[PDB]
């Protein structure tokens, strides 16, 4: 028969790497062009290939690709995909008690049961480099009031540890993934019941021993659970080892390298020889001892020897360092620095040994590292992701209510910070956080020049990625953009404004740390000359208004290393940190606020998967997101536990059990939709489910008088029907408006769902989309000739002007882009002629130096910017006849 | 009849904005102006700091008020009695403007200086009672000292489940105080205990002096804190604090301030209940009003959708900054405790300064000089929005790892003197079980106090904390310096010729290098700031921080010496404070000041305290002498000189030669006791000559000692060169040493005998004594200067033997030169150059620069010199500046 066939080109994200250790990435495909399993996949060899998304018909939409470490390195990589008429492997083995996956560089064993992750590593020859990866957890009970408070407050400590539930196993020649869930147990210290739970995903590709290892965590623990330490840890056999060949190693600052041993032979009175010393320095094994100069060798009794080192990064700023003899004896502090790039190695010349390392290090302080033991026949290193040396980590309320009692009170609190309180909704219960954590074997002490390479290497794991243009083509990734006239010219420069001034505000403001990380602020005070970090709802952004959204199709478009990596980092955040994963509001998320989770608006719009949509495809289907885009799935059952609209719905409706639920046609529906849109491009075990609640709420919106007009719907949680809201029992026509219902995913999820269903779609769901599009913004007549009212309550109608840009280009209608782009060079959000600038502020009215924008807001930056994306993407050919 | 002359006085650096008053020294020529008979004006208050051998004037003290008039110089004019006495002019008598008064009674002592009030309680647990503004407003109140420690560490994170920590606070409690009262400037000296407040019985420990700095017209009190430390095994130091109460009653919750200071003039700037950044606005000038400090207009005024609603804007009652790296401080605040802490953007290096107060309460801002150089510290604002807030200074934040001072190792299995000296030959540390031991080294701080009698601008604690940071100082020319001779005769001004010129640039060579590797080594920390290390490790790229003697250098051949004649010489800013920040640390932790060792220091090694050569030459009081004289008679440093004076007494509890002596002599009670002629006398004959020049308590001792040591040494058969003596404590005498009872004649050279002050002290001493100079010392001193590098059949000749183990021959070319002056010999002269330019230390062809390393092969970059060490620089440039001194005249001829 017939050949279909095509070839797709994938680039490295930044400058080509000089080191890769595997890399798994995504490829988009036309509508209709391969059947999955049919179509066969070439490298410029056979393809490691699997599908991460697929079309409605069941072709193949998204791809996933894996390729073996190699040190042949090449600038484009192209895979073909040929039709079914067209014309270096993993090895896993298994035993009772574990499982062991062997790269062609390295073995790692993984138990299936116990409190060891993994049991050993060994390199090709087959020594054992390290063995009884463990997960470390301690925390304490109480927290006493101040410093002079321990006096009379004590503290009672308890350490955990990983204990296994269940190991999973993903096997293909290029990669194998392991992934280990659990809870902490307790071992020592005061009792407590198995908390914390985690998963841990371990990548392993052919002919690497790198291993990344993704480590997962929800936080389900109470007001009286402190965490104090979290990490990882394994030992280091060094018995045959002569103190003087073992090493240690801890990255520096940028490409720096602390280089010591355990024995010093270096620096000492004597000499031993000058080849001797620089041996050591390097990582080698030294000489005979017979070969050194007797004054030295018959002296290395009297030459300490040092088992422990710990470096602490408790700021941003600064990092600590230091080492010790032993237990009872003082440390002796060493030359340290600013900012530490996180890996340590422990091992020796003849032993082998390990490193092992964290992402971002620094920021995501306090983090720490430790050798211990390291005189001893067994060492241990230590990855601290939360260290012991800092404050313990409380994640309680930061006020305690003010004395406001019950929705009038809270409301009211609502007119002057912006936060909305409620008692018990103040609580991290469910949130989570992953951190990229790296693992290195080596058969001998590597070079401190390879130390500093895998170093960097985990700073800045190489990308590839598809050619923008050809993700464009295939339209596997929205329709709501396009690539990159002098006026269109300007709102890039402007978009690439906006975006360097919030790379910038990451690091002058320092929002950087274990759980911070990845987010950014909502509204600047400017007369302190500080984002409004302890004001309310002007604190942490959360995703407001979708600057998911915006930094993602930013990246898209251009292509851009940083684009990529601050919306990486800001994914990285607002998925874990800004939802609950398990309880009664789990797939909720938490509106800005001074915490991540201290406001009362708990709602879909937060935990809005069309935010992780770009990222979960574009990665490779990273495993973790796509975990977090199946936990979404039971949004659905809050609605019945908890109303999103509870303190202001003027109609008297209420939760009861077995009953219709409520929620909004924009704000929450939006977030649901796309859950279910993932869930059915995917076809995850629950997508058959999700096509019936995305293809039945759809026909409800369609078959409700005024379609999207209408405020919200009841929905069945049994049946999966949408019909009236509680005021309109026979669907003769309720109008209400909310600016918020357009603006975190709504036209994004519809032009998606729209596509999807093809000739399926609804009768009459597309025009009450382009009358919600149309009508928004259209005169008070033109509303009340068509719906009985003009439309009340309207604002940011910059945000809304992408709507009427949609409208016009699905309606062929350049009077009505015209309105568009009128609406956005000349409404709101931020005016053409606005400042569009930095102004610098220092010595005595700011604590540092900073760049401020005080005449934006990130509500303001994010439509902007989603606005400009998409007038010219729908609308560029009506912006020259806008500006004559 | 009369007798007048006068000397200027300037700025160390550029001249400054504020003053707080200050204090400075003159020195004057020997034989001019007799005490108590000589009045001082300026272009003055004054007093006596030091005296020539016939009772006249050498040193003086002098001090100003606080003034808004800052001159770019300044002129003391002296004038004896006869200048009034014989004149019949007649001259008005008027006050000075600004004057300190102090009401004295058995409950309490109280300071007044016409800006701030303060009361000092006599006994109590409380040192400040209260300060109040001019008005009589209370600012501040119950000053007090803190302290917390712990009785044990885990052995690791893991280990606290199984370690349980038992957590005690400490008040600082008062025994004694004192006034030193003047006009001018008043100096309340003010000593204790830190005794239990919460936490199981604990005996008192951990002695304390604090000094309260007030001069007139003055809001500023400047605070050097000292304490000793005498805990054990069990006692770690978790917390170390000076703490106020701010009373708030009665300001408004939006008119209470909070300010830190930030990095390089940063000021940090808010409310306890901020109005600004609201989702509505009470008006422009409200807002502007609160973020410059300002009492907000009347409610009624507002916008009212704000004043409705400010039960719903949290209250914020704690601050706390922490400083626990050299590089970076945290910083947060909190509603009140049961509730987590709001993180604050923050960053690199704090400047150290908290305000807590009010625009019509008034307030008081405290903060400690060079904050983050001597991490871990901390400031905390408490319970600022109750009636009271406490403010808080931490020298030692909790927040840090808890103080371990014990030993870093365990002693590897060294069982006695063979043992300890084989591991001596390796690592350079001379071990000895219980040597090994913090026991009474102490530490001291210079913490200030600024009252204000309603929350000051922005600019003003920019200006403040800048002012805390670099304090002014005021200090006579080096060539008035040098022409009175009242700081020795071994150093002089920067010649013509082009060997001189490029000696200069390499002694600014090695200072810029040695300021330098403080930031990049990071030598910063609580009791680390102002030493250096001694060695490099050149494989490594590191100075020998865990290598026996090789790491911290402890004023190892005396480079205090050089770093203060370096800044005699040249008037040099940056050089008084590398020197000062030095003798800030090496005379306070590198010696002990109670116990059985008091008055001793100790040999360089990995801690300060780690190695067991317990040494008068450490604690050698010549290196703190220039600086006692330069800052007008510091009373901290004056009282430290005071402690060594108990140095002669450590010779019958602890012989330095126990391991290394061949003649079988062991201390044994009521015994003459065994010490050095070079090293150790050094350091004995300095203590004595300096309370002798101060007519301090032991004077009459002091110069007995003094003297009949000299004599003694004078009456030994070969003088110097014979090592060492006896001393009697009783008749205070010195005999042969245990080997040479009959005084017949006894040789041992230590190339160390020379380089630890000798040629200093002999020199002053032998210009003190003047005409009762004992008999033929003069001429034992220049036998030794001569002999040491002379031939080796001249010294056989002279004494029997050649002295076979001489190094360090460029160290000693310095004795050469001052025996060529003395002896107008210019052959001896230029053995004295050969001996700088051709023997050891650093020749004129060694790399004389530095290289810059960096990548993988070091943590961070650093900029190396591995051809030099400290022992090395020290000594050559003692060299540099003493040969110029005594030979320059015979320099050219060297390089023809
Ligand atoms: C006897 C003592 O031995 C060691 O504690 C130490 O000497 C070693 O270190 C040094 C040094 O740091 O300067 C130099 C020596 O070559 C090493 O053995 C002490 O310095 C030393 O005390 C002194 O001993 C000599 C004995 O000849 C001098 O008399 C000196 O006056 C002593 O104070
Ligand atoms: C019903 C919910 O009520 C509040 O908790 C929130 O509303 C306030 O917040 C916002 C916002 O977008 O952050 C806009 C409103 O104008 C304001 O009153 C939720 O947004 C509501 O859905
Ligand atoms: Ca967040
Ligand atoms: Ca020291």
């Amino acid at each position: 028969f017939n050949c279909t066939s095509s070839s797709a080109t994938v680039h490295w994200l930044g400058d080509k790497p000089t080191y890769h250790a595997g890399v798994t990435f995504g490829l988009p495909w036309p509508q209709g062009k391969y059947r999955p399993q049919e179509t066969s996949f070439s490298l410029t060899s056979e393809l490691q290939s699997w599908a991460t998304g697929y079309w409605a018909d069941g072709s193949l939409k998204w791809t996933a690709h894996a390729i073996a470490e190699s040190n042949q390195i090449y600038d484009q990589y192209t895979v073909t995909a040929s039709s079914l008429g067209c014309v270096s492997s993993i090895v896993v083995t298994d035993n009772s008690d574990a499982l062991t996956v062997n790269t062609g560089e390295v073995a790692v064993s993984f138990p299936k049961g116990g409190n060891v992750i993994i049991g050993d590593i060994k390199t090709k020859s087959g020594k054992v480099i390290g063995a009884n990866g463990r997960l470390v957890l301690q925390s304490q009970d109480s927290v006493p009031d101040n410093f002079d408070n321990r006096a009379n407050s004590p503290i009672q400590y308890s350490n955990f540890d990983g204990n296994i539930n269940e190991v999973f196993v993903n096997q293909t020649s290029a990669r194998t993934l392991v992934t280990v869930r659990g809870n902490h147990t307790v071992t020592d210290g005061t009792d407590h019941d198995p908390w914390l739970p985690f998963v841990v995903r371990f990548y392993l590709y052919a002919n690497s021993a790198t291993i990344k290892v993704m480590h997962s965590i929800v936080f389900d623990g109470d007001e009286n659970d402190f965490i104090t330490g979290l990490g990882i840890r394994f030992d280091v056999p060094l018995k045959g080892e002569e103190y003087y060949d073992r090493h240690i190693r801890f990255a520096g600052v940028d490409g720096g390298i602390f280089n010591e041993a355990v024995q010093g032979i270096t620096g000492l009175r004597r000499d031993p020889g000058e080849e001797i010393r620089a041996a050591q320095f390097a990582g080698q094994k030294l000489a005979d001892t017979e070969t050194w100069e007797p004054r030295v060798s018959t002296r290395l009794k009297w030459i300490p020897t040092w088992a422990d080192y710990g470096l602490t990064q408790l700021t941003a700023d600064g990092f600590g360092l230091k080492k010790r003899t032993k237990a009872g004896q003082s440390w002796v502090n060493i030359p340290s620095g600013t900012r530490a790039e996180g890996l340590a190695y422990l091992g020796g010349a003849t032993q082998g040994g390990l490193a092992v390392g964290l992402r971002d290090f620094w920021k995501r302080y306090p983090v720490g590292l430790d050798i211990s033991n390291a005189a001893s026949d067994t060492g241990e290193l230590t990855l601290w992701l939360y260290s012991p040396a800092a404050e313990p980590l409380d994640l309680r309320p930061f006020h305690d209510g003010l004395g406001q009692d019950g929705y009038e009170d809270q409301l009211d609190a609502l007119e002057i910070t912006y936060e909305d309180w409620e008692p018990g909704f103040d609580t991290p219960y469910g949130i989570a956080r992953t951190s990229e954590v790296y693992l290195f074997a080596f058969d001998q002490t590597p070079t401190s020049d390879k130390l500093a390479s895998l170093t960097a290497y985990m700073n800045d794991p190489p990308v590839l990625v598809a050619e923008p243009k050809y993700i464009h083509e295939t339209q596997a990734l929205g329709e709501y953009w396009a690539l990159p006239s002098p006026a269109a010219a300007t709102l890039e420069d402007r978009l690439q404004f906006i975006f360097d001034f919030y790379k910038g505000q990451i690091e002058q403001r320092r929002w950087y740390g274990f759980l911070d990380y990845g987010d950014f602020m909502h509204t600047y005070d400017p007369d302190r000359h500080t984002w409004r970090y302890d004001v309310g709802g002007y604190a942490w952004d959360n995703s407001e208004l979708s600057p998911d959204l915006f930094f993602w199709l930013y990246f898209l478009r251009t292509g851009s290393k940083d684009a990529y990596r601050f919306a990486e980092a800001l994914t990285r955040h607002t998925g874990e940190v800004d939802v609950y994963h398990i309880g009664d509001w789990k797939g909720l998320g938490t509106r800005h606020g001074v915490q991540h989770w201290s406001d009362s608006a708990k709602q879909a719009r937060i935990s809005q998967p069309q935010y992780r949509k770009y990222f979960f495809y574009l990665s490779g289907g990273d495993e973790r997101v796509g975990e977090l885009l199946e936990e979404l799935l039971d949004t659905d059952k809050t609605y019945g536990e908890l109303d999103p609209q509870r303190k202001v719905r003027t109609d008297g409706w209420e939760p009861s059990p077995n009953s219709t639920v409520s929620f909004g046609l924009g704000t929450d529906w939006s977030g649901l939709a796309a859950g279910w849109l993932i869930e059915w491009e995917r076809r995850g075990p629950r997508w058959e489910e999700a096509k019936t609640k995305l293809t039945n709420t759809i026909a409800g919106i369609a078959n409700l008088t005024n379609g999207f007009v209408t405020g919200s719907g009841l929905y069945d949680p049994v049946t999966w029907t949408l019909g009236p809201p509680p005021s309109d029992p026979g669907n003769r026509g309720n109008v209400s408006i909310s600016h918020l219902n357009a603006v975190f995913g709504l036209p994004e999820v519809v032009s998606e769902a729209i596509a999807y269903l093809a000739d399926d779609i609804p009768k009459g769901f597309k025009q009450a989309w382009l009358d919600y599009c149309y009508y928004y913004h259209a005169s008070a007549s033109e509303q009340k000739d068509r719906y009985g009212v003009s439309f009340s309550k309207i604002s940011l109608l910059q945000a809304h002007s992408r709507l009427a840009a949609y409208a016009a280009y699905e309606t062929k209608n350049k009077t009505l882009a015209l309105r568009a782009w009128k609406d956005f060079y000349a409404s709101d959000g931020l005016l053409p002629d606005a400042p569009w600038n930095i102004t610098h502020v220092d010595g005595s009215d700011v604590l540092v130096p900073v760049d401020e924008a005080a005449w934006l807001a990130t509500n303001d930056i994010a439509q902007y910017g989603l606005a400009v994306i998409q007038n010219l993407a729908y609308v560029s050919d009506s912006l020259d006849d806008y500006q004559s």
